[PDB]
């Protein structure tokens, strides 16, 4: 027989799955109204993909070699890691961590010149919120979506970065449009009510560091005058995921989408989400802070049972 | 305790924190569409809209003018000895769910019947001429865009103020306007299921004998097998909360509906109702559309049974 708690979960995912919930990324070829987005996607908390959505001038006019002509060559921020898993799991020493990527602050073209040389590390920059760039773009194009969170946005992100630059699945607390400028996305989805087929870890924290001779290893990260931090991490790989150590995760349904250049996606708060990209990919995503309703409680409670 | 009961706990303190379903929103004007879809209906979020309608029916529509207006035609009526048609009722030391005494009866009849206060308790519920020009459905059209489909059911209310409806849920997204007089609703959210008790009944119906007598006749089905109901418990209106000490952590919200006004009822939120004495009401109801919460919810019942 079954637990009390394993039978609820099996009536929660046979009745997801009878309903198709969260069974499939829709998709669209022109841009809905803002009560379609509200009514069809956003109070159901299920993902859209709108294919060659923006005009943008920045659509097929951003490159890296395009932005150092247009900003000249300036210091910006960029992450660094030795395997490609910026916020990821790695192991050093027969320990498994969960490893950040190594910051640090470069030259555009010394950028490009790393993008270029797939024998050193991986790269890519991020930028967090430009006269010569602001007319590129058009936010108020996305209002479409924005009305159905009726706030501005807590975040827009711009990122650039290595074909080798995966991000493994986590999730956010955000309403998240995603908008790929160059290039294409590869996103592998898992909606939230699939919680209990998602393997998860509790795994010391760690940050890249590289030593005096350039060798990347792995620093641990530690409070002041204390002991070695932890993090709740996602523990499947779901490009090769081990049904024999993680067989849950046979239960889950994966939904796999690529994003071009012009698509929008739209990722709704909480779903799980594992993203790829072509080399030197350009994308920018806006974050809107979830509405609190019953939904966060039923994932805290889903949360609570998977422990 | 057991992890059902963690999981249970968990799930309240974060909705408590957050308050959800902890109101019953008032609007003095109409919302747009979107509004309506962005702020109540992606929220599973009650709303009370104070003198929405202007429709004619509104102020006109009383029994009187209801016999002019249809030639005292014969209507399906419901009658109870106690006023809780749909409700507990115990007889022989067993407590029954019951259903109305379901009869026709001429509308003099009926308005008869209701100024009777010794006499039995009758409504008129009519489910979907010259009265259709009173109303204008298009002008709930704010919220049925969110819904997006036509009223899967369209029904019509005009009963005694004894008539009491047991607190109860549906899987149905409505739309419920006064038409003359008030309407009492007791509010509790879905996912406060845990706080409220609910139990097995045996299913009953009330006739009257020969010499006018209200008993209760048990239900069969197909077969002479008995037939068996699963109903809330509790009297949200004095609670037994020594017998049903759960029912302390629900929070029941208090909303009274006047004549013009109009409440939206988000789909599997429970509710018990009163009204005023000769309440005229209609109701607009559509069959919800399946999403992530309503999994929860079903998995929030398997837990809680
Ligand atoms: O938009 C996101 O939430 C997201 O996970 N974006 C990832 C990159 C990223 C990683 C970490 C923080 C922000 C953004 C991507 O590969 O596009
Ligand atoms: O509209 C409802 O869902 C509802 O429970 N209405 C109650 C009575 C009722 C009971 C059953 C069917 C329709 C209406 C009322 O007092 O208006
Ligand atoms: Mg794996
Ligand atoms: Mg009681
Ligand atoms: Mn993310
Ligand atoms: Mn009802």
């Amino acid at each position: 027989s079954m637990s009390e708690v394993e039978r609820a979960l099996d009536v929660l995912l046979q009745e997801a799955e009878e309903l198709c919930i969260g069974s499939s990324v829709v998709e669209l070829d022109r841009i809905p109204t803002a009560l379609e987005f509200c009514r069809e996607f956003y109070s159901k908390n299920q993902p859209v993909v709108i294919r060659k959505a923006l005009n943008w001038p920045a659509i097929g006019k951003w490159t890296p070699k395009y932005l150092i002509e247009a900003l000249g060559d300036r210091s910006v921020d960029v992450a660094i890691t030795p395997n490609g898993y910026a916020d990821g799991l790695a192991t050093q020493n027969g320990q498994e961590y969960f490893v950040l990527p190594l910051e640090t602050k470069m030259k555009l073209s010394e950028v490009v010149r790393r993008l270029d040389d797939p024998t050193g590390a991986v790269h890519y920059i991020q930028k967090q919120n430009l006269p010569e760039l602001a007319a590129d773009l058009r936010v108020s194009d996305l209002d479409f979506a924005q009305q159905s969170f009726n706030k501005p946005p807590d975040a827009v992100n711009f990122w650039l970065g290595d074909e080798r630059a995966v991000t493994s699945m986590h999730k956010d607390p955000y309403e998240n449009v995603y908008c790929v400028i160059s290039g294409h996305k590869d996103f592998v989805l898992i909606p939230p009510h699939q919680l209990s087929c998602v393997p998860r870890g509790i795994y010391p924290t760690g940050v890249y560091k590289t030593s005096d001779s350039g060798q990347f290893y792995i620093e641990p990260l530690r409070d002041e005058e204390g002991s070695d931090q932890f993090t709740e991490w996602v523990s499947v790989d779901p490009l090769s995921p081990d049904l024999a150590k993680y067989p849950e995760y046979a239960r889950a349904k994966p939904l796999k989408v690529r994003v071009h250049a012009g698509d929008i996606l739209y990722l709704p708060n909480y779903w799980f989400h594992h993203v790829s990209q072509s080399h030197k990919c350009i994308a920018v995503n806006f974050w809107y802070d979830l509405d609190y309703d019953s939904r966060y409680c039923y994932y805290r409670m889903l949360e609570q049972m998977t422990s």
